[PDB]
C-alpha cells in the first residue's frame, strides 16, 4: 500500500521508468514507478493482476497497484527477486546442466500458463518477452514479468482484447511478421507467436552459459554481431525479414545432448511461418 514502503536503490530504470528496490512490512519488494510516458502499461499491469487471478511460481507475483504522491506517481508493488534479471544473471554466472534446464523449463512453464485457457483465466500473450522481462528466484526457477503489453482472449465469448497501450515492443527480439507488419493483429495465436519467436532468443541466450567439455560462450544479446546497441525497425528488418538470419549456434553445442536437444527447440520457435513454430506447452513437453 506504498505510502507504506521505504525507497531503498533504483535496481533498473528505462523510458519507461524505474523499478526501486523497497522495504515494505520488512521484506524486499519491487517499486515499478511508471513514466508519465507510460502510464497505459501500468493500466494494463494492473488490469491483469487482479481480474485475471495470475498465481504461478514462474509469473512475478504481484502485491499492489497504487497512485501516490512525489507529483502523481503510478506504482506497480511486486516481489522481490535479489538475483535481478536473467539478462543480468546471465553475465555473472556459467550454468551447469541442471541450473541451465531448471531455468528454461520454468521459463517455458511460465508462458504456457499465460498462453492457455482455463479460478479460471484467459489465454494471455506476452508481448515483451526477453532476459531483461524474467527473473531469477533463490531457487534457481525463473519467472516473467512485465505484463503491460499482455493480450487476452476467451473461448466462450471469442473476444480478443488487446487494450490500447502506444507502446511498442523491444525491437530486437521482434518476431519477422511483427518487422514487416504483416501480422494479423486481430487473431490471438498471432501474438502466442511471437511469444514463442522471442522464447527461442531467450533458450539461445540461456544455453550459450552452460557449460559443456569445459568450455562456454560468453554471454551476448540475440543479433549481437549484426545490430548495434538499441537498433532502428529498419535494422532489424534487414536482418531478420531480408537476410532471415537466425542467432548462430555454437559448434560445440552439438557435441553435448541437453544443448543438441535446445539447439532444436530454438530451430523449431524460429520458423518464418509463425503457425510453424512450437508451442508453449509443447516446449515444456519436451524439457522434461
Ligand atoms: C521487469 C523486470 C523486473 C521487474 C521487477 C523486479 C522484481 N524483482 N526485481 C529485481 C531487480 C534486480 C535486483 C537485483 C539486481 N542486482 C543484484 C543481482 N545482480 C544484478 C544486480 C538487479 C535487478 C530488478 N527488477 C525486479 C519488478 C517489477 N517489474 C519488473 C519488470
Amino acid at each position: 500500500v506504498a505510502r507504506q514502503i521505504t525507497l531503498l536503490e533504483c535496481v533498473g530504470k528505462g523510458r519507461y521508468g524505474e523499478v526501486w528496490r523497497g522495504s515494505w512490512q520488512g521484506e524486499n519488494v519491487a517499486v515499478k514507478i511508471f513514466s508519465s510516458r507510460d502510464e497505459k502499461s501500468w493500466f494494463r499491469e494492473t488490469e491483469l493482476y487482479n481480474t485475471v487471478m495470475l498465481r504461478h511460481e514462474n509469473i512475478l507475483g504481484f502485491i499492489a497497484s497504487d497512485m501516490t504522491s512525489r507529483s502523481t506517481q503510478l506504482w506497480l508493488i511486486t516481489h522481490y527477486h535479489e538475483m535481478g534479471s536473467l539478462y543480468d544473471y546471465l553475465q555473472l554466472t556459467t550454468l551447469d546442466t541442471v541450473s541451465c534446464l531448471r531455468i528454461v523449463l520454468s521459463i517455458a512453464s511460465g508462458l504456457a500458463h499465460l498462453h492457455i485457457e482455463i479460478q479460471g483465466k484467459p489465454a494471455i500473450a506476452h508481448r515483451d518477452l526477453k532476459s531483461k522481462n524474467i527473473l531469477v528466484k533463490k531457487n534457481g526457477q525463473c519467472c516473467i514479468a512485465d505484463l503491460g503489453l499482455a493480450v487476452m482472449h476467451s473461448q466462450s465469448t471469442n473476444q480478443l482484447d488487446v487494450g490500447n497501450n502506444p507502446r511498442v515492443g523491444t525491437k530486437r527480439y521482434m518476431a519477422p511478421e511483427v518487422l514487416d507488419e504483416t501480422i494479423q493483429v486481430d487473431c490471438f495465436d498471432s501474438y502466442k507467436r511471437v511469444d514463442i519467436w522471442a522464447f527461442g532468443l531467450v533458450l539461445w541466450e540461456v544455453a550459450r552459459r552452460m557449460v559443456s567439455n569445459g568450455i562456454v560462450e560468453d554471454y551476448k544479446p540475440p543479433f549481437y554481431d549484426v545490430v548495434p546497441n538499441d537498433p532502428s525497425f529498419e535494422d532489424m528488418r534487414k536482418v531478420v525479414c531480408v537476410d532471415q538470419q537466425r542467432p548462430n549456434i555454437p559448434n560445440r553445442w552439438f557435441s553435448d545432448p541437453t544443448l543438441t536437444s535446445l539447439a532444436k527447440l530454438m530451430k523449431e520457435c524460429w520458423y518464418q511461418n509463425p503457425s510453424a513454430r512450437l508451442t508453449a506447452l509443447r516446449i515444456a513437453a519436451t524439457l522434461t
